[PDB]
Order: C-alpha cells, then sequence, then structure tokens
C-alpha cells in the first residue's frame, strides 16, 4: 500500500502566499540578515509530496502483540465522556478554517443554529454511515525557516471540514486527553510541564548505572503509519468505557477518516487518496504517540536493550537505557532500527548512541545546566534558537495569528536567549505600542491559548520554578550555540541586548503594576544590583489544568 496516490490535480493555496521577510525597522532591530529568512509556499509542494509517498513494509511479531495486549489491559481502566455540542464548540479555535458548509468557526463558537443544525447532521451521519469515505483538504503549511545551504519544503496538512472536527471533539476528546497517559504512564511527554520534564530526564539518567540514550527520528512518520496501525490504535481506544453513539462514531472516524480517504485541494478538485496518518484531525498526536511507544517499546525487546526508559511525544521517540558497553550498544541500536524498519518506522538517520544527556534532542530540545542566584546547579531545556529568532523577526515583521516568540518565552523561559533577546525585543515593542495588556495567541504543545504578556512572570514561575529569573553561568557550548547564531543571522550582540534590556526594564518598573512586576522578575538578569525574587502570590492562582495534559498538534484545540 502506498501511502499517497495522486491524481496529478495541484496542491493550491487559497489566497497569496508571503515568502520573503520585509525590510522592517522593528525587525530589522533583531535580525539584519532578512534574506536569510524565508517561509514555505505552496511552490514546494510537488517536492514534499515527492517525500512522503512511498510503499509501506510491515511484518508484526510476538514482541509487537505482547506490548499492544499490555497496553490494552492498562487502556481498560479508561472511562471516556462524550462532549456535549457546547463543550466541542468551545474548543475550536476562533480562526479555525470555516466550513464548507456556510459557517466557520465564529458560528461555532457562539452556538449558532447554522452551524449546530450542520453538526448535529454530521454526528448523525457518522452513527449512520460506516464506510463513506470523508472528504479532507490538502494544503502547503507556510512556516519560516533560517536558510541552510537550502530549503525545506512546506509541510503538507490533511484536514476535514470544522462540522467533522467538532464532532471528533464530541466523540473523542475525552479520550485522547486521557489514554495516552493511562497507557504509556510516565513515558507519556506531554503529561509534563518543562520543569517536570527535565526533572523526568533527568532522574531517569542519572537512575542508569551507566546510561545509554538516543533519539530515534522516523522518516516522515505520518507517511509510515499503516491501516493497519490506525486500527491497532482504534482497538486500544475500544478498550474504554463508551457511550455507545461515541463508540459507534470511533469505529465510523477510524474508516472513513483516520485510516484514509480522498484528498482535494483549495479549489475543489480531486487531488489523490490518503493510506496513512492525516496531519490535521484530533487523534493524530495520541494515535502517532501510542504508536510510536508501541513499534519503539516491541523493537526495544527485540534488540535486547536493558532497562529502557523512553519518552514519547507523538513521533518523536528519546529511549534511555543501561549501557552494555560502547561495541554492543551499537549492534543494539542497530537491531533496534531494523525491527522498527520492519514495524513501519523506518530512520531518517540512523541513531547515535549517546552517553551525555545534553547531547539527545527531544522536540527540538535538550537539557543543559545552569547556576541559580545562591549557585545551585539547574536543569534546564534548551535548543538551537535559529528557528525561534527567524519565527520572532518575522512576527515582529507580519502580523500572525499564532505567535510563536510568545510561545518559546514561555517553554524556554530560562534559556539565555529567551531571555535576553525574545522578552527584550517584545516587552519593547509592546511597552512603546502600548499593548502590555493585550492578549495573544501562541501555542503550547500544539493547543493555541490566549495569553496576557503580563501574567508571564507568574507563568514561568510555575512552569520553571523562581530559578528561571536567576539563572547564569550557561555552560559554554550553550553559549557558543546562542552566539555564533547571532553572527549568522545578524542578531545584535548579546552584550546590546543588555542594553536594551536596561532601558526596558527601566520603563517598566516606572509604569508600577503589573508592568513593573514583568521589570523585576523577568529582567533581574540585567542588573548588577539584584532585586531578591520572591514567589508571586498570583502564581498559585492561575488555573493551568489542561497546559500540560496531552498534545494536540494538529488537532484543532483551543483553551481559555
Ligand atoms: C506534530 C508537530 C509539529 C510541529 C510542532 C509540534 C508541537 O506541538 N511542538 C513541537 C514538537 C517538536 C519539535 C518542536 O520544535 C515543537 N515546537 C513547538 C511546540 C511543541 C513542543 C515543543 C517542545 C516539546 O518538548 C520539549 C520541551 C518541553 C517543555 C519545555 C521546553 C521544551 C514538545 C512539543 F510538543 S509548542 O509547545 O506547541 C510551541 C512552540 C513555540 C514551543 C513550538 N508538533
Ligand atoms: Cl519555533
Ligand atoms: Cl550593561
Amino acid at each position: 500500500s502506498m501511502s499517497y496516490t495522486w491524481t496529478g490535480a495541484l496542491i493550491t493555496p487559497c489566497a497569496a502566499e508571503e515568502s520573503k521577510l520585509p525590510i522592517n525597522p522593528l525587525s530589522n532591530s533583531l535580525l539584519r540578515h532578512h534574506n536569510m529568512v524565508y517561509a514555505t509556499t505552496s511552490r514546494s509542494a510537488s517536492l514534499r509530496q515527492k517525500k512522503v509517498t512511498f510503499d509501506r513494509l510491515q511484518v508484526l511479531d510476538d514482541h509487537y502483540r505482547d506490548v499492544l495486549k499490555e497496553m490494552k489491559a492498562k487502556a481498560s481502566t479508561v472511562k471516556a465522556k462524550l462532549l456535549s455540542i457546547e463543550e466541542a464548540c468551545k474548543l475550536t479555535p476562533p480562526h479555525s478554517a470555516k466550513s464548507k458548509f456556510g459557517y466557520g468557526a465564529k458560528d461555532v463558537r457562539n452556538l449558532s443554529s447554522r452551524a449546530v443544525n450542520h453538526i448535529r447532521s454530521v454526528w448523525e451521519d457518522l452513527l449512520e454511515d460506516t464506510e463513506t469515505p470523508i472528504d479532507t483538504t490538502i494544503m502547503a503549511k507556510s512556516e519560516v525557516f533560517c536558510v541552510q545551504p537550502g530549503r525545506k519544503p512546506a509541510r503538507l496538512i490533511v484536514f476535514p471540514d470544522l462540522g467533522v472536527r467538532v464532532c471528533e471533539k464530541m466523540a473523542l476528546y475525552d479520550v485522547v486527553s486521557t489514554l495516552p497517559q493511562a497507557v504509556m504512564g510516565s513515558s507519556y511527554g506531554f503529561q509534563y510541564s518543562p520543569k517536570q520534564r527535565v526533572e523526568f530526564l533527568v532522574n531517569t539518567w542519572k537512575s542508569k548505572k551507566c546510561p545509554m540514550g538516543f533519539s530515534y527520528d522516523t522518516r516522515c512518520f505520518d507517511s509510515t503509519v499503516t491501516e493497519s496501525d490506525i486500527r491497532v490504535e482504534e482497538s486500544i481506544y475500544q478498550c474504554c468505557d463508551l457511550a455507545p453513539e461515541a463508540r459507534q462514531a470511533i469505529r465510523s472516524l477510524t474508516e472513513r477518516l483516520y485510516i484514509g480517504g480522498p484528498l482535494t485541494n483549495s479549489k475543489g478538485q480531486n487531488c489523490g487518496y490518503r493510506r496513512c496518518r492525516a496531519s490535521g484531525v484530533l487523534t493524530t498526536s495520541c494515535g502517532n504517540t501510542l504508536t510510536c511507544y508501541l513499534k519503539a517499546t516491541a523493537a526495544c525487546r527485540a534488540a535486547k536493550l536493558q532497562d529502557c526508559t523512553m519518552l514519547v511525544n507523538g513521533d518523536d521517540l528519546v529511549v534511555i537505557c543501561e549501557s552494555a558497553g560502547t561495541q554492543e550498544d551499537a549492534a543494539a541500536l542497530r537491531a533496534f532500527t531494523e525491527a522498527m524498519t520492519r514495524y513501519s518506522a523506518p530512520p531518517g538517520d540512523p541513531p547515535q548512541p549517546e552517553y551525555d544527556l545534553e547531547l539527545i534532542t527531544s522536540c527540538s530540545s535538550n537539557v543543559s545546566v545552569a547556576h541559580d542566584a545562591s549557585g545551585k546547579r539547574v536543569y534546564y531545556l534548551t535548543r538551537d534558537p535559529t528557528t525561534p529568532l527567524a519565527r520572532a523577526a518575522w512576527e515582529t515583521a507580519r502580523h500572525t495569528p499564532i505567535n510563536s516568540w510568545l510561545g518559546n518565552i514561555i517553554m524556554y523561559a530560562p534559556t539565555l536567549w529567551a531571555r535576553m533577546i525574545l522578552m527584550t525585543h517584545f516587552f519593547s515593542i509592546l511597552l512603546a505600542q502600548e499593548q502590555l495588556e493585550k492578549a495573544l495567541d501562541c501555542q503550547i504543545y500544539g493547543a493555541c491559548y490566549s495569553i496576557e504578556p503580563l501574567d508571564l512572570p507568574q507563568i514561568i514561575e510555575r512552569l520553571h520554578g523562581l530559578s528561571a529569573f536567576t539563572l547564569h553561568s550557561y555552560s559554554p557550548g550553550e553559549i557558543n550555540r546562542v552566539a555564533s547564531c547571532l553572527r549568522k543571522l545578524g542578531v545584535p550582540p548579546l552584550r546590546t541586548w543588555r542594553h536594551r534590556a536596561r532601558s526596558v526594564r527601566a520603563k517598566l518598573l516606572s509604569q508600577g503594576g503589573r508592568a513593573a512586576t514583568c521589570g523585576r522578575y523577568l529582567f533581574n538578569w540585567a542588573v548588577r544590583t539584584k532585586l531578591k525574587l520572591t514567589p508571586i502570590p498570583a502564581a498559585s492562582q492561575l488555573d493551568l489544568s489542561g497546559w500540560f495534559v496531552a498534545g494536540y498538534s494538529g488537532g484543532d484545540i483551543y483553551h481559555s
């Protein structure tokens, strides 16, 4: 079975597509080498099409079946609730793609009679019709990158209509929110906040007598997912206590949408047929996580890797285990990869065994070390800041509906680059435009949030602890990665950012209130005469439930 078949009709944009970074004074302050920054477009879709289109081999074995049964056992503890129309409508982003049937996300959120009646009929049809493939739209996603010699083609997104998406939520939101944790336990990555996640990686690393770790990068994971994989995934969902209508909906969604179906371009033309994972449905993150974990757990047994602890976030996979020795780890890792390959998860790049935790990257991120005010070692997550910086420059120049810079500040708050560059650059702008109190959209684990920049200090304390405001003596390797990133992108040197932050810090303090709290906490790094930083009372009061429960990337999820 081919992941995809194509009619020859093009993947088309539904509007004009910017690919170049404008020459704008505000963005130019952040990043001068504007021609290094680009956004993907429709024009590179045929290149992507070529990469995601292949035959799949899958041979299942007893290790695979053993693990599956174990997961199902855990799954059968779960009792999933059916979401009400109102509840599902509330989870729809304000700017989610309109329906082809004469209503949009706004109508969904407002529970208008048109949207709601169409949603009911979609739901009833799921219950009645078990076979008819549901239509999907295929689009080229616009994402911003820095050039590296040369360019990434656009990713392809495949999604059903708004009415169907609201119905997936009713049938499956509780399931995709609750079940991965029940099944994978501590290995489910999306349950951790940043501090918890770092805690778990470090503890796991320090628990082994001789640790070895690796990341495993499946070549085009969504395309490696077979119809059997998606039906096995359904077999796990079906172990939950379900309302009968949910049980039918899942069955019908599986056969009509999840396993595959027709692809239609922005212009309504038949583009082809998908027989693999759609990027843009509710079950993608859950399904990818389960499938990845299943295959990897069985492949570990096949490779005889000892005392494995997995961390899985969709298609992202980290394994930490007990070293058997350099040669034998290399052999065992190769056997793991052949097992994965047989299970239809071949590697992009061969995995490499690693004996230093900081050398392992999970979801762009690695563990690094710094010291807090008292000189105590603190572990934190960081990443190469090249893409975050390129995207922030873009978002400075162009109004984008989702702000990666804001998500990056939240998730990488303790980092040198987030603190000195991103906070300084954006607080300066917001402060000059008097927009500090204006809420902005970002994402956390794929789900969309509306966040007030003035609540960043409380947010950051909750997610990272107070040490996020006091870190210093960063590793030489972190410092260099950052420093040399700034040279490449024509981002001013850190000393410039210190100078700018002092000025911003002062303006923030002068304003008093929540603004001044941002000044004390966010920019204490910038002054020699430091304020003593105590817990923020409002931090404990934040309702961050739902933040670090599950992954929702591609799932059309909005949280208020
Ligand atoms: C299938 C798919 C495609 C693209 C992005 C994502 C995704 O949700 N994330 C992701 C995954 C891998 C790579 C990647 O770069 C990535 N990026 C982002 C996020 C998130 C995500 C980001 C980090 C992560 O784990 C490491 C981590 C965890 C907590 C704090 C810091 C790092 C897991 C995770 F799902 S985000 O939290 O939604 C917003 C942010 C601006 C941080 C971008 N998923
Ligand atoms: Cl990013
Ligand atoms: Cl200075």
